[PDB]
């Protein structure tokens, strides 16, 4: 019956999805790409989103706005208005490229749909309460406080969601489990969650830190930027742009997609082989690091596009881990299905799951939370 | 009966040590800090050695060992120095523009004043040359990485190498049979993972700033932090990096780098000191976890260097609550005031834990004599 509209705007894109909270069904789903030839302006992106919804004959309650960065101040699903929107515009320097498109969309959206309330859900919100020892970078304290620099973390809605679904799958209270969640998508991040409360995550001040990703470097010697600047004589924006768009798997092997990368490795391409090896090794390190942080771990869950469907990634990440409590059973891991499932061996002290993520559904239920 | 003078040049300092490699005895040790210049600095050393009735022109010195921070891709063994090799070294300097040129300069001064003896350079990156490609490659643009020679080089190589040998000897097992973690915790700090004697990971990277939280260095840091300080705080690139290297770590978080002084501030209930200490320990525990996973099976973990050798509390807090990863300490063995190579794990710890005093100068002396015979 009741439906929420979840929106997600980039600088040349407006993803959308109509969704029912109480049942979980998704009434419709799209994303208007290349914005900025055929679809020029974000007003004409949401307008063209109505011609799509019309052509399938389209019981609303709210409109959910996906915002990437909530700074120190926004870590709850927040009711929007002109005053709240005001404070949002001030967050933008924390996320200079990612956030303004969602402020833009807040205002184009609320302008063109005053019927329902608009509620904002932040991708940093889940990690607000990371413990100080994990949230603090070891840099000059004054600069850190003045410029609001800490580990904020991202993929918050996904890590939270999956941790709740893992609890349910196992039939135990979220309060009694220690978990690792591995969100392997276009972007990739890891979390450690102790009793439902997050205690580490791999992304940082920005979505660049941590795991190797499609186009992002992840962890990098802090000296690399300076080196490229004073010796290669490249500009800082160029350097950072390269780190977000010309690094990771694209930078190492010339290919993002892991099914394509597989074919390249099957065909004996060394560069694709090295790139895959770099990705897996980086992830293995984060699994180990977070087992230590937790001390005792009950479950590890994979989620997101690569996590849900690449059996070779799951196998290689957790190979040779029996002395740390993890064993996979390939009969379960090698068998493609959708849905929540168990892929660990029956005698594995740590349980390994696949849990499909539904960021848009979790964003819908939170919106109700605020009503 | 025979010795090697081991030298270590900083931007304003000159550490030296005359070591018997067979003996392992240090005939003399010192450090001319403050540096008129390196020509003089080395002159002022000759006098001290004479002030203990030692004259280098006659004492069985077979070699003068020169420590260099960055060996690049091409220098990864002890390297008998001549004018050609020294011309190539100058080309490396942009890979370590602050650490290397000082050592190149002292190589000049020293080859003139001690000509009747071979000069041999040993590189702090050398041990890690052999890191597997999956560990040594940053996930950035290949072309830039290639042309600018950007990879995980690693540092504290002499120490990690030495401690991995000493650990094996201590346990009575050949080094080819052990998987090890070494935690070199000094003013600078780094971790390594060594499989049958070959390093398979280490925490420092292109430069000595990656990895662990240190005395005045940040260690691991979101690359976005630097860009953000540049475009929003509008600080210069050189200033940011200098902050990261000199005004970060424990000094940056607590205003104090010394761990005994830090201990005292913690006992007197200073909250910045306590958060600083927690940040340090949390970062270290992640690395032990990471490197346990890289190795699969780990036989031994060894602490070394100033803090690793002397701070029972750092060792206790690093490895607390790790029984499910195979590690448990024995409180009494850990608190033992006695120095020297020793075991600190419980009898029931599948992973053995050791303290191994490091002696880089001796390791370098022996490397210097490796190149002779």
């Amino acid at each position: 019956n009741r439906v929420v509209l979840v929106l997600n705007s980039g600088s040349s894109s407006l993803k959308f999805q109509l969704v029912e909270p109480d049942s979980g069904m998704s009434r419709a789903t799209g994303n208007i790409e290349r914005i900025g030839s055929s679809v020029p302006d974000h007003d004409a992106a949401l307008r063209r989103v109505f011609e799509i919804l019309a052509e399938d004959d389209i019981g609303l309650v709210a409109v959910g706005h996906r915002v990437v960065h909530g700074g120190k101040d926004f870590y709850e699903p927040t009711l929007l208005n002109d005053a709240v929107i005001g404070k949002l515009d001030e967050l933008s320097p924390l996320a200079p490229l990612h956030n303004p498109p969602a402020v833009l969309c807040i205002r184009v959206a609320r302008a063109l749909l005053p019927d329902v309330p608009h509620i904002a859900v932040f991708d940093t919100a889940f990690f607000h309460q990371l413990p100080p020892a994990a949230a603090t970078y070891a840099i000059d304290r004054e600069l850190a406080d003045v410029w609001k620099i800490r580990r904020y973390g991202f993929h918050g809605t996904s890590h939270e969601y999956v941790s709740q679904q893992a609890a349910e799958f196992l039939g135990k209270p979220i309060g009694d489990l220690n978990q690792i969640v591995l969100h392997l998508g276009n972007g990739a991040s890891a979390s450690a969650v102790a009793g439902g409360r997050p205690v580490e995550t791999s992304m940082g001040l920005t979505p660049l830190e941590g795991l190797v990703m499609g186009t992002r470097s992840g962890d990098l010697d802090p000296g690399v930027i300076g080196y490229l600047w004073r010796t290669a004589k490249l500009g800082v924006d160029e350097i950072e742009s390269m780190l977000n768009h010309r690094s990771g798997m694209l930078g190492l092997a010339g290919e993002r997609d892991f099914r394509r990368l597989r074919a390249m490795i099957d065909d004996g391409d060394p560069a694709a082989e090295l790139a895959y090896d770099v990705f897996i090794h980086r992830l293995r390190k984060y699994v180990g690091a977070y087992l230590a942080v937790l001390g005792h771990t009950d479950v590890v869950s994979f989620t997101a596009g690569i996590g849900e469907h690449d059996a070779a990634v799951r196998r290689d990440t957790l190979a040779g881990m029996a002395e740390l409590g993890i064993s996979l059973d390939e009969r379960r891991n090698a068998c493609p299905s959708g849905g929540a499932r168990r892929i660990s061996a029956d005698d594995s002290p740590v349980t390994v799951l696949v849990i499909p993520t539904n960021e848009e559904l979790a964003i819908a239920r939170h919106c109700c939370s605020v009503l």
